[PDB]
């Protein structure tokens, strides 16, 4: 076996990041009647289908503000991010991420030969990015990370990063001459009128899922955001994708279309009933102390700090009848993930998440 | 921008699409009762779920049954894939170090060249065919792999071929297993067009703990659009198992849960289903083998198996893209992406007798 | 029997080069075009007409150079061959200075011309002694026909302050004699030191696409003379026509798509240079203060050895790293060391 | 201003410059595409050329020149390796002897090193072999003793080839005077009507090869010297010439000629023979010219004709012919001649030997 991947790192529920909604039922209707076309079953354009991606187009514009940026439908993020590393990295090329970080995006550095992943650290109190550390790395590091890593709003942190620290991130990569890279999965999860923004440049890439926002995880549509006037980029991403997916599946194409022409509010109007299960579980956290849990900024995550000796997460996890997420593995050990994004008003009988000690 | 992806060719996505003879893929549309199920399960939870890595259960374990009665293994386990191209991703990555060389044989499968520069295996061996069969010269592997050092982590054949139209008999094939097996490298056949053999020609698929096999389900059903493949690995390589995992969950998590479901509800028409429609494609094959006579008389091989007949132009048109952007004005695939320049590339798969117009190719 | 000019030309030489690639999307646009069939013919023995465009316009935009016509070459080291079968006749006397460009060296000698003086340079600084030149140029009879410097400089890895350039231009158009400029190394300056081109009628300016774009293999140099001296092109011709003819087509590809990443991809690789000059720099610290010079420019650090040891190729013999002995630069009991050939394997050669 | 040695050196369809109509192997070409990644492709190689071409070619010089004490130096071309052979054995003020027709850049190269001094002997008149008893008496009777002879086998502009006898012949005479005797093969695989090229060696010989004619690579620059191994101290200094002019040959075109060779001498000879058709075409066209007007055909690309008495001035000849494009022959020293290419196109030749002559 090969040195890359074998140095790749590894009832009620509360583990994986999901909502409990389907796709919109009209959506759904739409797709029922189109089973049929030749188109369905045929090979489709890589960048994906025009009018998905025009769809996707006027999105970006009216509702995140971008006007700069061209779209790649993938078939997931997180292909769409294996993409970005292998067109925007060279193996034995270093990159930069903050803790706790989004561990598949951790493991697809690796995977491709990526390995000297340097993680940074976030401010202590709210766990956004230490854009301090970020811009002294870059200028101290030799040679130069060729991208950084963020997610907004957080995976696993369930915190987002403002408008003005996202913009500082931005101006500290340009000077650097470094990628900055955006996982938008969650931009339609937030709480307590916390804004999330989008931001462009010829150094900034985003990336967006279908997964969360529309229920669609089993049909594995996302999309890259990517600068347009970036000579040659498109064409790089075009060789990538035409080697790894070819194209996203024509029906989930469809559906994501679909989907989106219901508008944003279908999605945060759901996301709204989730503040409840929120509050029922960060009660449940309760034994943990008092501003040892974090999170409920953004997304569906709640991260929280086990008793001090108990920095063993996977240990702790098996012991739990619930089913957390193990910190260790997001390069925090000693910490634990919940998800409340996952049920139904069934989430209070999760809380029967003794944490006795 | 990065060298990895930079130094890998463009693909044959340039397009003056004239009737094409491009593209290689079926004109039938996938079962229509398989497709009905579809429709009415559009509405389970289940399907807009993530679901296992590796792929369906139920889709899993027919594909068992399958590879034991068709293919006559036993010793393989199995991974869904989004597509046979992102499943043989998943082998290079897992297979194969940067810097490593590996083996294919001339005219090779585009993307399969390009999958290995993308992740920076740009160290590739081309070997060159029998010159009058285009089979695979085990002679040249046995010393390149016996005289290269370090030896080449794995070789690629595709079983029938792509572009070239042949196929692997079962004894070239046991001998080539030998050879990597000697010299202790991989062996990664491509049977995306298993069901595709012509003149009593018999595929045959082989298993060791040094093979990995990869099959598709967009040519042999139509579901192109669909994407969906997979991948049979030796069950008994110890460690195997959790690297494609590993990549697996990194790049698609998972094949699309109704992709799967139409893969699994498709596979239960049979085999016969399938082969029953190649039949119709040799009469394709036979009035686009008149069409090519004009380049002389051997000039033209394949027909073997899978969809392609692989002809060589005049010495003098070694530049095959420009012989076939004149042959779109006044469309084929050009044989140099394929590591053969002077050569090009004729599908008689995806026409329907609107082929014998395709006899307006009087080169 | 054998000839007696390159019997008395001396024996060859560590070797300056660089660790990067040339730029990969110029490697893939070359891949793309060699089927044309006009890479497979001759070219203009000038070179392809669309690249000396392009280097016309590097030269004006970058250089600020606008009398100046171009000649593509096989390498600058052919260029220079072209240079001096031009403009001197052998028994002529020529002007080098201390430490010089060896193969420029050989070069005269290789043609007859073998009466070459050799002038010094500042001990501390080691730029050209302008004050010599005169001085020669004017008490010597016949005058001497071209001045060659290298700037930055090999080995010296020092420049050429504008201020001094231009002086030595105005003694040599006074004399009135030729002066070659090298300017391979003219992207490679340390601590924002100021490379600058100047052009005349008396001028001959050379480059080099080897070091700047990792090219060395592919063989692409030009040479920017001057437009308006007549029957200049005519004769330069003669020679290009009787060595390469032309450079080799597929190489000029690739240094014009190269040429269009622009300098700062190169630049941008020469700043990574600087922490390749440090170490090397410190492992050069037993030899003693002062006793190392260079790094202003190119890539190359120039270093006294103790002063018992004149010997530098016996010294190199006994180094287990290899250096380049200064004596073949005209400076016996020196010793050259470039920096800019390894990738932190650079370290490993710091077993000094 | 301008130095002496330069100054003073000399300066529609086409049949003039002579290439070949053809490229380079597909099966080379391909696989030099595949190795234009390689880090060793941009970096210099050693001066004397590839060690795997070296070899190759060593290779090739025993099975099929029948030599076996010669070194190889890989040059950028044969005219860069006509120079390096000129600097090594002439000096400036020497004298060298050439043959009528003689090839113009060679002629030039002397001049352009200095050697000005050279003189230019007779051919037979009905075959323009070199005639060996003029050259044996110039050896002997012209002081200093020139230092070296050039030929071109088979010939440039003649078109002629040097059989085996004559060219020991001349051979044992350059022995005798001890001076050296240069061999341009350039055209070794382009004989006719079975005509055998043959090479010698000697340590008064130096061979010169070239890629650009036989496999279509004059884009690419590649050539090659055969020079005696036991002569002491001629490697050094053709190191000497080799690291001031090339440093060394382009290492991708290198490859290509290693490749390119792989396809076996007949890859290039099945390219030859489909110009017989073009030979008896243009030969055809001049047949206004008379009995013994038209020289060649035994080798090359060339064929080499002699104008009708009256019309001695040829320059004048070649630009009234706008509509075919010939090669003046008083470039090559012999006026109220010229040359005519058939190497260069693919049966749009009987389209140029349509165009000839009324006078």
């Amino acid at each position: 076996l090969t040195d890359t991947p074998v140095m790749v790192q590894i009832c009620i529920s509360l583990a994986q990041g999901v909502v409990y909604w389907q796709p919109p039922a009209q959506a759904l209707e739409k797709v029922k009647e189109i089973i049929w076309e030749p188109s369905v079953s045929r090979y489709g354009a890589d960048e994906g289908l025009p009018e998905l991606r025009e769809a996707l187009m006027q999105k970006l514009g009216h509702e995140n503000n971008l006007h700069k940026s061209s779209v790649m439908v993938t078939a997931g993020a997180n292909q769409a991010f294996v993409n970005v590393v292998l067109t925007l990295c060279d193996a034995g090329d270093s990159v930069v991420m903050f803790a706790p970080y989004y561990f598949n995006a951790h493991m697809s550095f690796q995977m491709t030969g990526v390995t000297d992943i340097l993680v940074g650290p976030g401010d202590p109190k709210t766990l956004h990015p230490d854009a301090d550390w970020l811009e002294s790395t870059l200028k101290n590091t030799v040679p130069t990370p060729k991208l950084v890593t963020v997610v907004n709003p957080g995976n696993p942190s369930g915190t987002y990063i403002p408008e003005s620290l996202l913009k500082r991130i931005s101006d500290i990569c340009k000077k650097a001459g470094c990628w900055l890279v955006i996982d938008n999965t969650y931009e339609y999860f937030m709480y307590d009128n916390r804004k999330h923004v989008c931001i462009e440049a010829n150094h900034i890439v985003n990336i967006f899922s279908f997964s969360k926002a529309y229920g669609m995880m089993g049909w594995r549509v996302g999309y890259i955001a990517y600068p347009s006037e970036v000579e040659g980029l498109a064409a790089q991403l075009l060789k990538v994708q035409d080697n790894i997916p070819i194209c996203a599946s024509i029906i989930s194409q469809r559906l994501a279309l679909y989907s989106m022409e219901m508008g944003p509010e279908w999605v945060t109007n759901q996301v709204k009933d989730l503040v409840k299960n929120r509050e029922v579980l960060l009660e449940a956290l309760s034994p943990l102390g008092k501003g040892a849990v974090k999170g409920g900024e953004g997304a569906i995550y709640l991260w929280a700090k086990l008793p001090d000796k108990y920095m063993d997460d996977f240990k702790v996890v098996h012991w739990l009848g619930v089913v957390l997420i193990p910190g260790s593995s997001s390069g925090c050990p000693g910490y634990v993930r919940v998800s409340f994004g996952g049920l139904i008003e069934k989430d209070c009988r999760a809380a029967a998440e003794r944490l006795r000690k």
